[PDB]
Parts: structure tokens; C-alpha cells; sequence
């Protein structure tokens, strides 16, 4: 399992230990700032906090900061490895808190494992945190410890999964009963494996208006019903049905309606599902192996409402569904705790979303969302731009309804505006591209097949099933390099090799190249020499003929050495007379794209307009709404240089061609990126918020800005340089492109070849 | 005290609460990265940690992370305000940990104030932190609590000041005994006010090889000596001298040699100092009021060795002296605790530094270091580029000598290299400029005297005593704007006003302007109209005549509208035929300067060489070693455009003019900023490390890059645009310049006017 075991063992800790880096969000680059932070000047915020404790969440963390406080006794799915020893998956849980909702997580881990001193230590560390994210407290001391801890602090004491997925689970129940046009009054339930996140879930499920006598709790030891054991089990006898001689699970169905269970191995069978009433609602939430094998049961019976917790299938129950967003409702409302109305109004938001999901800048191409409410869609997919702006305000609204909050939110229009603004700056458009490429792999030429980076990328693409690689190079050198690198790919089995020499199609290749380039300075002998010594020409001829769907070159040599071949063979797209390369950056303002960093040295107004339109179309296909800003050293007519006049001409041309495109210019970079500066300068600007597409006057400015920002102000690699305006799918990369860049660009080329590769 | 009370009450929390922002130091902008951080992929680091606890500091925080763990019982100098209520000055102490040494600080605050349960909670939270920074534990439970806590954890349990300043204090003692050519064997001591950081200091002071009988401990209740109280005070009777009838402090001197004391109000007098032996060594460390009033005692007796803890005078004892750097020695060595050899070898480093301080890129101009070892120099100044690379390796070396560490450092050449690399990226060149301007204020014209920003900057400059402002505007409008803004400045009292109309020197001003511009298109009537409607012309004529020393314009209008006036009046500098504007950025690689962002639209090779030389000279004057890199879209001859050829010509010209300047090009921005890319491309490059001066081919590229980086990748404002090549000190700013920018630029102009303002 080294393709996952070793790959995950290769953990991103190498630059600086720990995914979290406690760092100043404020400037600390001047003695004034340092004195404001540790010298007289920092005594004032502390004194103001001491005067009235109302200022605790304001001047410090503890506003956005949760602490996933743990004794390391059930580390996600690991168990009792320890507080300090739990740090890997501790940080793994804490990193999908900031990543998806911007939750600060102090990964402080309580070393006290006793079920009564652990609470003492946690309550001791209460003032550090504005809401604890109690996780890895194991069963049965999870319920005991959480019950003890809820009653002490005056700040949101919200456990993990124990409170947890009940919101997602009960939302899924509310939607599933909607699917089969049933009612909560008469629904019957079957629960198996009363574990940490299982036995506490029906308690919420009851809160919807559910009678206790309809729930049948079970564990490893048969069925937990009143009459089975002389000593009635706590928190389970309320639901416990009268004794009726039902000792086996295969008969206790009697036409039930729900299978809410968060446990381990399988307990349900196909005949068990058959004994269920009409329209079964199996909800097997087991992560290792689904308790019903959904394909088998669906072949046994149709119209299934099977719900799981794995992302391979729709209706996935992750923590990111509401946990970061619960605290985005819990901490951002000022609550002193989380009630059951908190836990139930957020049920009415994510359940509402599944049958009220639409628009939200669907990826015009790529992605392949194809999400409609029904038997295969009960709750939204794990990651959603409004999984926040619907669930977090639900929790806050429940906070004010419960009257337990200390900082009630004002008019929700402003709250929704800020939440959506935060939404724009965090997008993961590459995951839909990977998903869409995986369901229809195409043949991609990699002309630099002997490169170590290209070989690693080939291994990754074979593993993820994104493409059918076609390497170009000497098979001997490729094989020895593969063996030395340690890869598990083989010729023919995983990737096709095209030998640059002794190619059986040599005659038909150089002939086509000559017929393309006979009147462009290439003789027949030069064509023959190019189809043996220029792998880019071989790949381009392969793609043009039809033996491959896309090409990914550029990892060797200069950009234009490959782009000239690409343009000569494929040509320009229909209705397009220019090409441009778009580079993506993850700035603090969000995903930003810089247009024509590589192709045109000094584009003119018409070329700039074409590049702007192509960049907007490409960014639209990513699922991001294009917000273009033409950049210059002049701010809205400040200078009369030919460059600024060219930018204004391009703006007019773009407005002519695409009246619906949000674009403005020419302006400065800060005016484009921050809205306050632009509003001060141009209050009537057609550009709203931060611009995500930056069109530059010349290639020098674009390249210098991108190179400086990538090493200074950038998080990770997504795509770039995305070549636009060529007839066939091909992306010329750079010699310093990483393996991740190559894999992402190959996936993008595969998805573009799924859309008429011409 | 509102100029400090309100100003410090205006705390930098407005954008995001809390100086610390627990944020991913790793990219989290892709589903791959999110799964690596919270999904299967983060289970691997945690499992590897659990397998062997040796991986705790490696995959997470707890390597660089201290937690200043507190019950909020003595918050720096505040007291027992509370754990959560101590958050302001808690974060103030935690912010001068990351700011000066890059120490992560989890500001977790223990709510348990009992002297025996506090330790229980702290030991419970031990696995979260790789070394605790116990602070705000009050006396006498500070000593008790620290003594209890030292013996439990197997990770560095290093208290604050209690262990603390002993390193700096005993280093100061070691240097002071060097100053007066005495020996530790026969030195006598007087201690007053045995407080939290006082009674624990002589314990280290003994460890140098000091006899216990030479120390005389005292408190508020007279003198703590053996025979005074029937019950002998603990930790003080070892030093306690035999009873001799000495009941008053004014006589217990008998020619002593040290006054080590960390207490409150004054106890020592002038006749007390006279009773001291030859060459007194008073070391009054009281922060509110010095215990001796050093000027008065120095007038009473010469050759004083007075040492205080305030930064207004040399030999300041701050936490930044060694505390962040102790943990930079403690945590970065893998120790399980801090011994007394840790606490004593770091005494031999900072004490060594004071008499071994030299070079280290002294600010060629500005700054005014003027630091020589002697009676007024015992220990280095609070902030020093090698206060780290000498003290932290001292603590690590003491760790290996004590044999208590778990990750001993390899060959110290690599350690010193990394430490110096970290040193380059954190510089505070503006503090020396502020210090040098304050000791010689000059007259600075502010032609836009009616601007709210300029008025705020004028208030700041009057308060700090950096300049003698000369505002230009209507006195009526200026006064009403001052009253509305709430400032406490008055005309004549604090700043001079020059009325643009009805100026008594109108005739002599427009006459000089006409004589300058008579053959440049300006008539006598146009000169008269300019000296009434153009404040920049008035300020420039003022500076040229000699009635003012510097000008700071540009807060209104276009840059070149002011630069044309500046160039026409003052002209170019001697031997200089071009001007350029340098803008400063605080990048992750350090302070970076971009050359000619405002003046020359398309400079040629000679202009580029002149701009490069002027920028290097200016950066040298800041105290930073210039590392220039000429930027282009071509990487070392990749492209043959006229721009890249011009950059290469400029490189050759610069190498001719300044053979000692470290410069290379032309290259890409990433090649300039990160050394790995450059070494891959040009292994023999003359540029080492990251380039701090970036010279751009044209003004469009420079301006776009600076504008994008300032809003994306930048911490704070220092200076910019710094105008170079004009005869007299003047800086044209931008209309969006903040008050801090104006104050910094005025201070820079003041310091430049101290250096022959012509
Ligand atoms: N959101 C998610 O996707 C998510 C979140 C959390 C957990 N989970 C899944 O839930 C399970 C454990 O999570 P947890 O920590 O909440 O619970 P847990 O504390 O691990 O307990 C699991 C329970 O399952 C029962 N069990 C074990 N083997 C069984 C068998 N052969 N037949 C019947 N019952 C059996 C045990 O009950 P007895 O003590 O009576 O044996 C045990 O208490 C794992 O499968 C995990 O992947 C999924
Ligand atoms: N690095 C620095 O610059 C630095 C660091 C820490 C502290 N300090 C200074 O040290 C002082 C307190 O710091 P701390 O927390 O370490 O100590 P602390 O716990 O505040 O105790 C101060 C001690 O001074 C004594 N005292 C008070 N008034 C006195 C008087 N009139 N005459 C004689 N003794 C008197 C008291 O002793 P009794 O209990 O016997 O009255 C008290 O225990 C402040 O002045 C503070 O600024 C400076
Ligand atoms: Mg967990
Ligand atoms: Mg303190």
C-alpha cells in the first residue's frame, strides 16, 4: 500500500514542523509594532480586558480560536495512542478547520487520561479558548467526560462527533423522510453498534418530534431492549421496546424505516433489507466497510436511500460539513454553550441545502456536478461554497432563538455579505477537475518521458487514473530511470512508450510535419531530423493525427521553443488570432490569474482583448466568476503613455465583445486587489470586490509580478501556465515545474480533451 | 497621558482579533493538501509519533513552540488580573517572541490560581508544548510553583524572569567586574527589595564562583541577615552575615561592590554611594524610577557603572536580550530542562558581546551607533543581529556540556549559517533612523498642511520630537481641522505655519522661482501665481533658500506634478544625472527594495546603472548589505529583447563603477529571491542568498510588482518612495500614504538633512 502508505508517510513537514504556525497576523517589522505587541502598548488591551471580561474575544484569539482539546484516547479513528503521540492526526483534524472555514486550532493535548482529572485540566485551560472542540475522548468516557464538561465553562463547550455528526445525520434523516414522502411520527429505526458517535445520535434524532418507543438500540451483544438484561442499560431503556422473544437481529426489522448507525463491521444483510418496509432507508455510516455493500443491496432492491460517510459516493458526512461551520456559528455568535436548538436548526440548513442546491457558478466545463435531489442525493457533498453561509447562520440564529449568546449578530445582510466574501477567497476548483478527468481518462503525450519529474507525475497519474500516459523517449533509459527512482509503473501495462528513434510510424510522421512546414523553412531532411531529435514535434504530430488527445511539454528547454512547434502544428482556435498563457496564484484575496505571462511580449489592444476574453472564459470554466482588472502604472487615466492608452482601448474592445463580463481599468495592482482603494478612487467602478484576473500591459511586467508573488505571496500550486487560443489541448510548462504542477496540468488537459479537443 | 494612553489604547486588533493568528504555514488550497492535513494522510505523522515519541518536535509545533503558560498573577508588571483577563499583556509578551526570534507562542492561560493545582494543570498541558515559558506566576508562589514544576516534565521547563534576567544580570556583572579590573572573589553586594525577579538573581550570581558570605540580602523590612529575625528566612540565610548592629541600610555599605536589585522604588542615596568603595558598580534595575537617578549620582561621583533595565540608556535588560534566544538555545537543542550551565554559558555570550561588538553592517549614515565598551557600555543594546547567533548557540553548547539534550546540534558551522540566514530576513533599520533623527531635529516643510493625515503625522512628529514641522496652508482651515481632529498641537508652540497667501516673503519667493524658471516657460505672473497656489513650489523655495532643511510632499496630486517642481528647483545631485524612487517591502525573504517605481518610465543602461548605485548606497545607509538583482522576463540571456540587453549593459556598467557591490542579472524574480533556483540556474552567481534590491526594466513592471506585493505579500510600512538623485532632501509621497508612512519618511528626511542637505 506504499502508493498510499509511503505517499502519506511523505508528510508536508519538511520546510517547517507542524501544519499550524503560530504567527503574527499583524505586522511586526518595526520597533513601533514590537513595542505595541510586547512593550507598554500591549498593557492597554490586557488592562481593558481585565476591566470588563467582555473584551476577551475581541483583542485576542478565543474569538475564532477553538482548541481541539484531547487526551488522545480516540484519535479520529486511531484510538488511545496518547496526547502528545496523537499529534499527527490531531494536526490533521485541526488543519481541516482553518482550511475550510478559517478556524484557529491550538492543538493543546491534555496528558491527563483519567475521566475525572481530564475535565479538571480542560476547565483549567478554559480561559485560553473561546470554545473547546473536545475530540479523541474515547468511549464510554467520551459521554461521561462531555457531560461533566458541558456544565462548567461559560463558553461554547461543544464536543466532537459525540455532539458532532448528529447535525448532519438528523439533517439526512429530515431529507430522507422527505424523499419517501413519510413522516417522523410513524418511522421505525434500527441502530447497531452503539459506539462513541452512534449511541448519542438518536438522542438528537428524537428531538425532531420523534417518539422514543420507535427506536431500537443494539450493540455487539444482540439487541438492547427492555427485558433483555435484568439491569437496564442507561440512555437506552427509554427507547427499549417490550420483550417479545426477538433475540436475533435478522427478525427485529419487522418493516422498520431507518438504520442510523455509526459503528464498525457489517451487521445488516440483504434478506434483512427485504424484511424492511416499503422504501427502505438504510443509513450505513461505517467508514472502513459499508454495512450493506450499497451496490449489492441496490441490485437486490431498487429505490434505496443508502447513506454513507465516505466521499466516494454522494451524501457524505464529514466534519467539514458543519463542525468548522458550527463553531463559525457557535464562536461567531458569542454563545456560552451549544444547546439542542443549535444542534437542530443547523439540521434545517444542510437538509434544506440538498433540495435547494443550484447555480453558485457551476463550472461551465470541467467539474461535471450533475447534482439533483433524489434517492441518490440526501445531503450536500462534503465541500460547498454555501455549506458555510447556510449552516453557520443557522447555528447563530438558533443561538439567538435559545437566548444563550453574548454577541448577537446584527442584521444578517452584513453577516451574509462577509461570509460570502470569505467564500470567494477560498476555492478548490482543482478537485472537480480531478473528479471529471478520472471518470474519462484520455491519452496524453509527455514528450519529456525520461525526466524524473515527468516519471513521478506519470506514476501519480496512473495511480489516480487521471490519464493514459504516452511517454516519448528511449525505452532503455526510461526503464533504468524508473527502476532507480523506485516507481511501480511498467511499459505497456500502465503507460505507452513511443521511441523517438526506430518509431514504426516515422515515415508517416515526418511526412505530415513536412507537409505542414514545407513552405515555412523546413525541408524533408529537416523534417526527418525533427521527428527523431525533437520530442515536442513527435507529440504534436501524434495529437494532430489523433493517436493522442493532449500534450504536456515544456519541462525542458525554452517556452517558445515548444510553443512555436505547438502553434505551427495545431494553429490557432477558430475565431481566435492570438494565444496567451495564464498563471494561477493563491493570494490572500483568493485565486488570482495573471494573463499572458509567456506568449506575447508586447500585445496590442486587440490581442489584449482576445487574451482577456479567453482568460475570462477559462476562469469561468474553473467555476470561478471572472472579475477582470487591466493593470497599468496609471490609475484611471493618470498617465498618457501608449501602454495605458492600449489598456483603455482593450477595455473598450472587451466591453464591446462581452457586455456581461465584470471588468474595469486601467488601474493599479492595489486598486484591483483591495476594494477600499478602488472605491476611494472610482466609486462607480464596474469591478466588485477583488479582481481574480489580472491582465498586464507587457510580458515583462506579468512575468516579474508572477515570479515575485509566487515565491513571496502564494500558498500552493494549482495550474499554470494555462495555454489559451491553440486549436488542440496542449500546455507548455516550465523546466522548474514540480510533479504536482505536471499532474494538475495533465488533469486539466485531459478534461479539456473531453470537450472536443479541437 | 492620552498621547500614550489613547495611542496605546488604539491597539492593532481591528483587522483580525489577536496578534497571533494560528494559520497553516503549509499550503491548504487544494483537496490534496486538505486530505494530507485532516484526512487519511495526516494519520501517518500521528502514527509515526506514537510509534516512537522521538518525532514529537519534528512533525508538529512543540519544536519552536513555547507556551507562556500563566495564571495571570503577575502579568509582566501588572499583577493578578487573571488568566483570561491577562490576555492583552499576555499577547504583548508573546509577540516579542516571534517578532525577534520567531518563537511560536500559544497564549494558553491556566485559570487555576492555587499554588498546587496550577502545577497540576500545567503538567496536564505539558505534551502540547516543547518548553513552557512560565510567566505571570506571582511571588512568593512563583518560586514555589517553578520549583515544583521543574521536576515533572521531561521537556525544557524554563520559567520567565525568575530564571530570566539572571543570564543578562550575571553577564552584566561579569562585564562590570571586567570594567573596574576587579575579581569575583572579593566583591561585596547589596540587594534591596527581594521580589519575584530579585531574590532569585544572586543565586545565579553566586554560580560564577562567588562566595555566599559576600551577599547581603534586604527587603522592605530592613536587612535580611542572620541574627535579625529569630526565624531565619529561607534561601537568604546562606548569604546572611553575622549580627553586627547594622540596622539601617545607609551604613551596611561599608565599601560594597555591587547593587544587584530588581525591585520597586528607590532605596539608595548619594551618601550611600559615597560610602561605597572605589569604583562603585550600582546596578539599579527598577523600571518605573531608577533607584539612584543616574544623572544625579554621576554628578556626585564619576566613573559610575550604573546599569538599568530601561532602553532610554545603554545596557538595557529586556527579555528579547536572551529569553527568545534562550529557547532558541533550549528548544532548538532538544534539552529536557534548563540547568544552571544553560543559565551560565549564556552569561558568557552576551557579556562577551559587549566588549566584542564590531562591524555587522553599521549604518553608513543614519543610526549613530557609537558603541564602545566602557563605563557606559556593559551589555549589548536590547536589539542586535547577533544577540541571537551568540546567545542561542551558547545555550545549546551549555546543553551538550550538561548532557541533558535529546537532539544535539551537529557541526556549528551549519547552525551559525542558518541562524545568520534567519538574521538577514528580520531587520529593523527604522529604529536607528528614529533615534538619530530625535537627537537632532530639523525643519521639514509639509506643503499639504491642511490634510488630516499630514496633521496626524505632525502630531506624531511633535510628540516623538523627530522634526520641527513647517506646515503650509490657510491658518484658519488648519486650526479648525486640528480642533475637529482632536489633536493637541498649536501654531508656533509646536509647528510653524506658512500661509500660502499673504506670506511676508512672497516678493522674495516668486522672484527666486522666476529666476530659476524664467527660461523654462514660467513668466513673472506665473511665478507669482505659483507661489500662492502651488504649496510644493513654496516648500521647495523655502528649502532651497535655507529656511527649511527638508520637504515631504506628494500626499495630493500626481507624483510627477511634485517631482517636476523638485527637480526644477533643487536639480540633480553632483555626479548624478538621473533620479529614482525606491520602495521598501517586508517580504518573507526580508526587507526588499524596488528601484525606480515612480520617476523614469523607461530608463536606459546608464540610468539603470545610476539608479542601481544610488539604491545600493541608500540601502547601505540603512544598515543592510546591498544584494542587487536586475530583473527581467529572461533568465540569464534567455531572451534577446532590447530590455534584457539593456539590463545586461546596466550590469556591466555597475560592475565597472562598483566592483565591491554584490549584484547579478538579469534573472527572474524567483531566481533573485530564492537561492536554490539561482544555484540550479547559475551555480557561480555573484549574488548570495536573497536579493534585497530589485531593479526593474521599466516603471510599469516595477510599479505593478510593488503594488501587487504590497497588498498581497507584505507585513508593514517602513519607507517609500525614497527619492534618490536630487540635490536637497525631499521625498514625494503618494496620495494614499498613511500617517505611519509620512512619519517614517519625515524622519528619514530629517536624518538625511543631518548629512549635508545638498
Ligand atoms: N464521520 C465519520 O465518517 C466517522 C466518524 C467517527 C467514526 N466513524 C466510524 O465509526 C467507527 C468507530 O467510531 P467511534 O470512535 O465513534 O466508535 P468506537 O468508540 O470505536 O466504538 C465502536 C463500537 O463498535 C462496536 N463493535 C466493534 N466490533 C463490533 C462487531 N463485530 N459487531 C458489532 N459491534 C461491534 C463496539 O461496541 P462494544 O463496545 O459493545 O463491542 C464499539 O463500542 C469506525 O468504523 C469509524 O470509522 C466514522
Ligand atoms: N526586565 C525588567 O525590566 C523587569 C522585569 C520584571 C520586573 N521589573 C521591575 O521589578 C518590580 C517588580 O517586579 P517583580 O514582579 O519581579 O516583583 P514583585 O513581585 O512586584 O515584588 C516587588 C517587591 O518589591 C518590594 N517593595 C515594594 N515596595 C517597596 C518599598 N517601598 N521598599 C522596599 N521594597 C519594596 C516588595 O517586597 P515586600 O513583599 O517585602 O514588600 C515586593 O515583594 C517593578 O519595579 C518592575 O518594573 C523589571
Ligand atoms: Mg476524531
Ligand atoms: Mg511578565
Amino acid at each position: 500500500d506504499d502508493q498510499l502508505k509511503q505517499s502519506a508517510l511523505d508528510f508536508h513537514e519538511f520546510p517547517v514542523p507542524g501544519k499550524i504556525q503560530v504567527s503574527p497576523t499583524k505586522p511586526l517589522a518595526t520597533q513601533r509594532d514590537l513595542a505595541l505587541a510586547y512593550s507598554p502598548g500591549v498593557a492597554a488591551p490586557c488592562l481593558e480586558i481585565e476591566k470588563d471580561p467582555l473584551k476577551a474575544y475581541k483583542y485576542t484569539a478565543r474569538g475564532n480560536l477553538v482548541a481541539v482539546i484531547s487526551n488522545g484516547t480516540a484519535v479520529l479513528g486511531l484510538g488511545n495512542i496518547g496526547a502528545l503521540a496523537g499529534k499527527p492526526v490531531m494536526e490533521g483534524k485541526g488543519v481541516l478547520f482553518k482550511k475550510f472555514a478559517g478556524i484557529d486550532v491550538f492543538d493543546i493535548e491534555v496528558d491527563e487520561l483519567d475521566p475525572d482529572k481530564f475535565i479538571e485540566v480542560v476547565a483549567a485551560l478554559e480561559p485560553t479558548f473561546g470554545g473547546i472542540n473536545l475530540e479523541d475522548i474515547k468511549a464510554p468516557e467520551c459521554f461521561y467526560i462531555e457531560q461533566k464538561l458541558r456544565e462548567r465553562m461559560n463558553i461554547p463547550v461543544f464536543h466532537d462527533d459525540q455532539h458532532g455528526t448528529a447535525i448532519i445525520s438528523t439533517a439526512a434523516i429530515l431529507n430522507g423522510l422527505r424523499v419517501v414522502e413519510k413522516n417522523i411520527s410513524d418511522v421505525r429505526m434500527v441502530v447497531s453498534g452503539a459506539g462513541a458517535a452512534a449511541i448519542a445520535c438518536m438522542n438528537l434524532l428524537v428531538a425532531l418530534g420523534l417518539q422514543k418507543h420507535n427506536i431500537v438500540v443494539c450493540d455487539s451483544k444482540g439487541v438492547i431492549y427492555q427485558g433483555r438484561e435484568p439491569n437496564m442499560a442507561e440512555t437506552k431503556a427509554a427507547y427499549a421496546v417490550v420483550d417479545d422473544g426477538k433475540r436475533t437481529l435478522d427478525d427485529v426489522i419487522e418493516g422498520a424505516d431507518i438504520f442510523l448507525g455509526c459503528s464498525g463491521p457489517k451487521v445488516l444483510t440483504q434478506e434483512m433489507v427485504k424484511k424492511m418496509a416499503r422504501a427502505p432507508m438504510i443509513l450505513a455510516l461505517a467508514n472502513p466497510e459499508p454495512e450493506i455493500l450499497p451496490p449489492l443491496a441496490k441490485e437486490v432492491r431498487p429505490d434505496a436511500i443508502i447513506c454513507t460517510g465516505r466521499s466516494d459516493y454522494p451524501n457524505q458526512v464529514n466534519n467539514v460539513l458543519c463542525f468548522p461551520f458550527i463553531f463559525r456559528g457557535a464562536l461567531d455568535v458569542g454563545a456560552t454553550a451549544i444547546n439542542e436548538e443549535m444542534k437542530l436548526a443547523a439540521v434545517r440548513a444542510i437538509a434544506e441545502l440538498a433540495h435547494a442546491e443550484q447555480s453558485e457558478v457551476v463550472a461551465s466545463a470541467y467539474g461535471d456536478q450533475d447534482l439533483s435531489f433524489g434517492p441518490e442525493y440526501i445531503i450536500p457533498k462534503p465541500f460547498d461554497p454555501r455549506l458555510i453561509v447556510k449552516i453557520a447562520p443557522a447555528v447563530a440564529k438558533a443561538a439567538m432563538e435559545s437566548g444563550v449568546a453574548t454577541r448577537p449578530i446584527a442584521d444578517f445582510d452584513v453577516y451574509i455579505d462577509k461570509l460570502t466574501e470569505f467564500v470567494y477567497k477560498t476555492n478548490l476548483f482543482m478537485k472537480p477537475i480531478f473528479s471529471q478527468a478520472r471518470k474519462a481518462p484520455k491519452r496524453v503525450v509527455l514528450p519529456e518521458g525520461e525526466e524524473a519529474r515527468v516519471l513521478h507525475a506519470t506514476q501519480e497519474l496512473v495511480t489516480l487514473g487521471l490519464a493514459k500516459p504516452i511517454l516519448i523517449g528511449r525505452p532503455n533509459v526510461i526503464e533504468m530511470r524508473i527502476q532507480k527512482l523506485g516507481l511501480q509503473i511498467k511499459a505497456g501495462v500502465d503507460f505507452e512508450i513511443v521511441n523517438n528513434e526506430s518509431d514504426p510510424r516515422f515515415k508517416e510522421y515526418w511526412t505530415e510535419y513536412f507537409q505542414i512546414m514545407k513552405r515555412r523553412g523546413v525541408t524533408q531532411e529537416q523534417a526527418q531530423r525533427a521527428l527523431i531529435s525533437n520530442p515536442t514535434v513527435i507529440g504534436a504530430i501524434m495529437v494532430q493525427r489523433g493517436e493522442a488527445d493532449a500534450m504536456i511539454c515544456g519541462t525542458v528547454g525554452d517556452y517558445h521553443e515548444h510553443f512555436s512547434v505547438v502553434k505551427n502544428v495545431f494553429g490557432y482556435r477558430d475565431g481566435v488570432h492570438t494565444a496567451g498563457a495564464m498563471n494561477a496564484l493563491l493570494l490572500p484575496s483568493g485565486n488570482t490569474f495573471i494573463a499572458d505571462t509567456y506568449v506575447n511580449d508586447e500585445p496590442d489592444a486587440e490581442e489584449l482583448a482576445e487574451i482577456t476574453l479567453m482568460a475570462a472564459e477559462t476562469v469561468r470554466r474553473f467555476g470561478i466568476e471572472p472579475r477582470v482588472a487591466l493593470l497599468s502604472h496609471s490609475n484611471f487615466g493618470s498617465s498618457d503613455c501608449p501602454s495605458s492608452s492600449k489598456m483603455r482601448q482593450a477595455l473598450e474592445l472587451v466591453r464591446e465583445r462581452a457586455p456581461e463580463l465584470m471588468i474595469d481599468g486601467e488601474m493599479h495592482g492595489d486598486a484591483a486587489l483591495v476594494e477600499a482603494i478602488r472605491n476611494d478612487r472610482m466609486p462607480d467602478s464596474s469591478l466588485k470586490g477583488s479582481a481574480n484576473i489580472l491582465v498586464m500591459p507587457n510580458m515583462e511586467a506579468a512575468r516579474i509580478s508572477y515570479n515575485l508573488l509566487r515565491v513571496s505571496s502564494s500558498e500552493g500550486v494549482t495550474v499554470g501556465p494555462v495555454l489559451m487560443g491553440v486549436a488542440k489541448p496542449v500546455h507548455v510548462l516550465t523546466p522548474i515545474a514540480s510533479v504536482r504542477r505536471i499532474v494538475n496540468m495533465v488533469a486539466l488537459a485531459v478534461v479539456e480533451a473531453q470537450t472536443q479537443p479541437l
